[PDB]
């Protein structure tokens, strides 16, 4: 039961393997808080891996987060959907920008600083701008879920879905 | 004109002199970023004066943010609706508590961890709670502006309308 | 017809000698370039006289410019209205925040940054806010003459018209 | 998703290789401050790559602006739509001259000394006319958005769309 899973999530993993242009360590989700809102995970590759704090995590379908600390063997990785995180982005199509921050909720990123009138709908795909120059351009950050209108603001409410699966993630790879 | 305006502000901060409970230091807004989103802002008191890091800011209407740094005469503080900032909430009615993430926009809040059946509508008041041992409680912070309910995930989204003025105000408290 | 004039403006100058609470050189205005364009100006005062590269200067009705070169009895004045110019200003009313810029116009700034919904109109008195630390606050600048809404974008487009005289002063009073 | 945005972006730009009569370096946007309205960017070429300051920047459909200071492998570019950025421009059409200046504004320029009975009009193109020896004639500026007459006043109030990207602009030009 564990063989299949884990042969099916690794097989995704190497259809995916040449969505990087660099090396990459295949590293699995190992330690978790029960509480199933804890945005923040653990890693089975550490120190000893040559894994360091600031190091982008991602899987076979977006950006997953960052290394925020590191233990011999194990690592801890903040995610993009908590509070305290932000990230750069660009609407795939026309290279629009903003920023998506976490809202804690699994399953949520809210873009900032969005021009109420910007050429933004759902379905649109967010990828990484690099300009905070934290993490690889061009990778998959999310789909846009909802624009919302306001009156007198001059920015929208953007809602968006991460295309990697936060909570529901096997294995996570470390780009050097 | 500015000895008019200056000492109707003043007023304004004698009437609301009351809603402290210990020493409070009269600092006025003096240095700021000509850029009109720039949510932080410089204050004319500093090391000199006895202003330290983290110290509480607020005017007559609300909490403003915290200073982040210190000089001998001056010193800068963060405004809540900086994307970085947060303050756990409550509603004052009925208790219900919140957090209150910056947007980055001047006059808008955004409520995290809100069940999305929760008790809380348009021209509710929220306080701070204290929670984070940063604030002092009971200080006003903002009153909801919408709720919107959101299909399949647990939290709604809560935006909110600073009651300090931030980028229109004048004068401001720091609370020792 | 040169003492009775030369009289008027000087006790206009008494009347308004009271507006500032430092001391004042009273300074007159020499040495002009021929074209009604030229945005800049000489004055009577110079180093012998203790005036400085940065010093604001100003009129009876308003913020003239600031000295921006220093001879041995004369100075010459970069005057707002020049399009390198910008100073930073408040609504009096509101203290509504903007920058405003020289046009190259004797007779017109533009207001920038101002929210397209901001509560601005026409005959609104703007005056120094002194935030970038150059000018002292409170001095008269310019009054609102039109305001231009622009579907879709931030900001509105605000003209206004400096309460100094610029081209028409006679005597000009340098700030300690 | 960013090998095909690039190429894409790339190719646009190969088209419009053949609108510089030099050499130019293409080079990439990577140092972008959050905030969507800060006019000044950063480039992945420097000092090790011949980047110096005061050279022109544009893309494949406008000049950009100019380097204003240069790192050993990334510089920094200001835009024309800076508050403090000022051009000296032709319509294409006639010839008639002006200066555009930055509002401030990602998406406007301003033009500065247009007799208000000018022959201009909505949808003129704008080009450099290289007459303050700063930038090569003749490469697309801006397109005219509205002419607003007033009365009394010499000059008329032009608002302008800059042809280049900035805030959407991927990779850029410099020219030696």
């Amino acid at each position: 039961a564990a063989l299949t899973e884990q042969n099916v999530r690794l097989r995704e993993l190497l259809n995916s393997a040449a969505l990087v242009d660099d090396k990459v360590l295949v590293s699995e989700l190992i330690g978790v808080d029960p509480n199933p809102f804890t945005q923040r995970i653990m890693i089975d590759k550490g120190e000893n891996d040559g894994v360091f704090v600031g190091q982008p995590v991602l899987d076979a379908s977006g950006l997953m987060g960052q290394v925020v600390e590191v233990m011999p063997y194990t690592a801890r990785v903040l995610l993009l959907t908590d509070t305290t995180h932000s990230i750069p982005v660009q609407v795939n199509r026309n290279g629009l920008r903003a920023i998506a921050v976490g809202t804690g909720n699994p399953e949520r990123l809210e873009l900032r600083y969005v021009a109420d009138t910007a050429d933004i709908k759902e379905g649109d795909l967010l990828v990484s701008s690099g300009l905070g120059q934290r993490f690889p351009a061009g990778y998959p950050v999310a789909t846009v879920k909802e624009v919302i209108h306001d009156s007198g603001q001059p920015f929208a409410v953007v809602r968006a879905v991460p295309t990697a699966k936060m909570n529901r993630s096997r294995y996570v790879l470390l780009v050097f």
